[PDB]
């Protein structure tokens, strides 16, 4: 089922949406997963997270050429790590308009990244701000509050049982919460609760560093994340 193209592996999720994953060494980790995802929405494609690099990136942009040859739209961003935001030039490279929360914008010169062109602002309710969104879809984007890190955020896709928990959300089996140096471990718990209630009929949760499983990935993680406060 899994598509090798070049050293990117794609997965068909649904009729329109697809799992991207690309990998990077990390001295102690080994060569690590990351998944986005890319949604076709009509005529155009919309992506959910870079690749670690530029180049892994632009190689995502030739393998949506390749296999549904349609102008990608825009590209969200989903934190200010470099598994989510590493290849913000190559998306600018090729003329497509970006978008991450404004918080990630705010954070990712200092974490080595180049910000999105436009930021994503968020109802006291963790809805975004339909106007900062413009154009989104079927992509219905909820900032769950500090979890993995303060800025992290997540994206339902309308349509399909899918929602993308990205790094805030580890799978059902998964022993820990992984990276949590720039994590907020009070609010964590709460965070990771707060996104499966946002997507509540979601029975297929994508995450960034795990295959796509059920929605014991929420509560699993939440209950992990229980023990850190
Ligand atoms: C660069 C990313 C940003 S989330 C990171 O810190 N990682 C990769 C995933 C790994 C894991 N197994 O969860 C923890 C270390
Ligand atoms: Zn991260
Ligand atoms: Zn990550």
């Amino acid at each position: 089922g899994d598509q090798r193209f070049g050293d990117l592996v794609f997965r068909q999720l649904a009729p329109n949406v697809w799992q991207h994953t690309s990998y990077l060494d990390m001295p102690g980790f080994g060569a690590v997963a990351s998944n986005g995802l890319i949604v076709r929405d009509g005529g155009r494609v919309l992506v959910v997270d870079t690749a670690w690099t530029d180049d892994q990136t632009a190689q995502i942009l030739n393998w949506i050429k390749q296999e549904i040859n349609l102008p990608v739209a825009l590209a969200v961003v989903t934190h200010a790590h470099q598994d989510k935001m590493g290849g913000m030039d190559a998306l600018h490279a090729a003329g497509i308009a970006t978008y991450a929360n404004a918080l990630s914008n705010q954070l990712a010169p200092q974490e080595g990244m180049v910000a999105a062109q436009h930021s994503l602002t968020f109802a006291a309710n963790g809805w975004v701000e339909p106007a900062t969104a413009p154009n989104f879809g079927p992509l219905k984007v909820f900032y769950p509050g500090p979890g993995h890190t303060s800025d992290n955020i997540t994206v339902g896709i309308d349509g399909t049982d899918i929602a993308f928990g990205g790094c805030l959300i580890k799978d059902s089996k998964a022993k820990s919460l992984g990276n949590l140096g720039d994590a907020d471990t009070e609010h964590y718990a709460a965070s990771a609760r707060a996104f499966g209630a946002a997507f509540p009929k979601a029975s297929m949760i994508v995450m960034s560093h795990s295959a796509p499983d059920s929605r014991a990935a929420i509560t699993h993680t939440a209950r992990m994340a229980d023990k850190l406060r």
